[PDB]
């Protein structure tokens, strides 16, 4: 099913990103986390990559393989099934390579994500000075009017067909949704609070992130959710950086964005100040589930506090 | 997740064949396969059920049994956890049951249904004469134009970034399409292809169905697809019959419709008979996968045949 998917914003980021920087390419080994069916690797063999190998499961690399030998590059393109984990060294007696490319982002950045495999892929195989293709990742949040939404699909478990499905809600708002928003929709100043940056961050840096957000109210409105992206550069390789958004200003990406709804709607007036806590960590009974929890004051008021986890 | 799936034109119609027939409900015992947060059970003991037995999976048990709890019905809904083939015998000694309700239909009817576990279950348990709510579906077939889809996500395939994904084409015909289509690209007559009776149907009728349809081109058109979609009918037991569609004339839902993508386009002309035949059966290799087989011939000319697998 992944093996269909069409992500032009995305894939054109790193087309450019790969294609416009031949001198950089030119001889290097290039490792691809997560190749599907191999379009970055042709992007880097097509650059001038003498070796590119790329790392999948086993049903989706061996269409990759067809596409590569359809497309003249089986003699670049090493293709090889499994985990990195269990992956015991590299082919051909390679023992470092000069770029590594995925697509390591999550939904929320965070979710499900390959951050981990990267970096373990990092410590075991880039040269020191090598690069990350991508290695910047920015996240930002803002508040929403959402009302119609919270009301048809939040709102709606308290009534259902006479029936009390108040349990139900108490669930829904814990869930972050991952849906795209309008910007239209935004009735606050956007801010950053995430960075991430796959050249120094390590491993220990993930197990608890806790930071911060202040953003400033545009409108007399209630503000029922903060929807939250993350954009994305290719800062150190390219001569000119290249970069895209998952935000709502822009086309959307299969990412979306991520919104978390308040459980009660906020009162806001132009001008109110909204200062916020986020910590976020892997959910101690389910390591695949992330914990997302939120502290946030209005004009320094009485803390509001929410807690959330993306499964 | 599918805890909060909102499908209106689905419950509304199992909440028409259950509360529009409490004469029928008054102390029978009903069995509900795969119950989820249990809104039809709370419709079974609404209607006057004496007891209501719910199956599903342990987590969203959990749920139900508080919405049960919170709706006054624990004395009457009793929910139990896991398959009904794991299941010794149910609960409190009760060796049968009166009605059998559930929702057995999978996409295209037959993938990923419930419709073997329903037999088993009222083979095991339902009463001579007992009700299966609902107990019968129809298939539809028709011939669609559908050219800026195929072109734009099956042609696709041929230059990705100036490389050949052709492999990848071949993928994307084979695979049914589960998404809406509009009732205005429908350019041919409806053909009825398959009946479901729950009533009388035997597990092994389903090892292999073969069966056919035919329609009528109305127009001068290329056809890129055909597309399919059932009717539900709760036939034996309410006073008035209740049914509802899957099909692209009325309200969607989440069941869409099918959309079989030709590998060459159908030249059609108004008046031309469409005379096909239907083979489906479950994937040796994987017997989570369908195998569907079409041929089909145009006024009589050579037989076109087309293979596709639903993964």
């Amino acid at each position: 099913h992944e093996e269909m998917l069409k992500d032009g914003i995305r894939t054109n980021a790193y087309k450019n990103a790969i294609l416009q920087n031949k001198h950089l390419f030119k001889d290097k080994v290039v490792l691809d986390i997560g190749c599907g069916t191999g379009i970055l690797c042709l992007f880097a063999a097509k650059a001038g990559a003498k070796r590119v190998i790329g790392i999948d499961m086993s049903d989706i690399i061996d269409k990759a393989r067809q596409i590569v030998s359809d497309n003249g590059y089986s003699h670049v393109i090493e293709l090889i099934k499994g985990k990195v984990e269990d992956i015991a060294q590299l082919p051909f007696g390679i023992e470092k390579v000069d770029i590594i490319i995925s697509e390591w982002m999550g939904y929320f950045l965070l979710y499900e994500s390959m951050l981990q495999t990267v970096l373990s892929a990092r410590d075991r195989w880039l040269r020191p000075g090598g690069y990350l293709f991508p290695d910047k990742c920015t996240m930002y949040i803002c508040g929403i009017e959402d009302s119609e939404y919270k009301r048809d699909k939040i709102d709606f478990w308290d009534n259902v067909y006479g029936f009390n499905f108040s349990a139900i809600k108490a669930d829904a708002l814990r869930e972050p949704l991952v849906d795209f928003v309008e910007s239209q929709q935004i009735i606050t100043t956007q801010s950053k609070f995430l960075e991430i940056d796959l050249n120094t961050i390590q491993p220990e840096d993930l197990k608890q992130i806790t930071t911060s957000f202040e953003f400033t109210s545009q409108y007399q409105e209630y503000c029922q959710a903060f929807v939250a992206w993350f954009d994305c550069v290719f800062s150190r390789g390219p001569h000119k950086p290249v970069e895209f958004s998952t935000g709502p200003f822009t086309e959307g990406t299969h990412w979306k964005q991520t919104v978390f709804y308040l459980e009660n709607d906020l009162p806001l007036k132009p001008n109110d100040v909204i200062k916020g806590t986020i910590t976020i960590s892997q959910n101690k009974s389910n390591h695949r589930d992330l914990d997302i929890s939120m502290k946030y004051t209005v004009n320094g008021g009485a803390v509001i506090s929410q807690d959330y986890i993306m499964r």
